[PDB]
């Protein structure tokens, strides 16, 4: 059961002009099996676009890849991020919590995702009373993009429905 190509695709912005398939191929393979690798040129020079691709065997090799950011590449730090499903955000909605999940319940779900830096439980403005969706605020964007591309989160028994939250 091989996951879906697309969630194991990195695009890599950033490039160094002199990067080539076989550099970032070098580089990437560090943290897993790549199966494409490609740096995106122009059709008539072959003067690089400046990104390109790592296709990776598995979703864990790509967090691998992911946790050792920051990427220097042939002298350049590069900007991976993992493919469309971009709107890179730090913030996600969470909704349907209702009145009983607490800070506690979405902090221990979703540190494992990334470091999180704020959490704002919602509250009706006028009685205190819990809305039954908050906000949760990451220190990085992967975080939020392996948020959203699950099917599903349980947080305190509740099946919550989470999405990018922007400003
Ligand atoms: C994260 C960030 N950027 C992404 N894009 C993919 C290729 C792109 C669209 C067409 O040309 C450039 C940019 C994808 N994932």
């Amino acid at each position: 059961p091989k996951e879906p190509e697309q969630l194991r695709k990195l695009f890599i912005g950033g490039l160094s002009f002199e990067t080539t398939d076989e550099s970032l191929r070098s580089h990437f393979e560090q943290w897993g099996t790549l199966t494409d690798c490609v740096v995106m040129r122009d059709p008539n020079t072959k003067r690089s676009r400046g990104f390109g691709f790592v296709t990776y065997a598995t979703v864990e090799e790509v967090d691998a890849a992911m946790n050792a950011r920051p990427h220097k590449v042939d002298g350049r730090v590069v900007e991976p991020k993992r493919a469309v499903s971009h709107l890179t955000v730090k913030k996600i909605f969470v909704g349907g919590i209702k009145e009983d999940t607490e800070e506690h319940h979405l902090r221990d779900y979703f540190e494992q995702y990334g470091k999180i830096e704020v959490i704002e439980i919602m509250t009706d403005r006028g009685s205190g009373k819990k809305r039954g969706f908050a906000f949760v605020t990451f220190d990085d964007h992967d975080s939020v993009d392996k948020i959203v591309i699950q099917k599903y989160h349980t947080v305190n028994g509740h099946n919550c429905e989470v999405r990018k939250a922007l400003s």
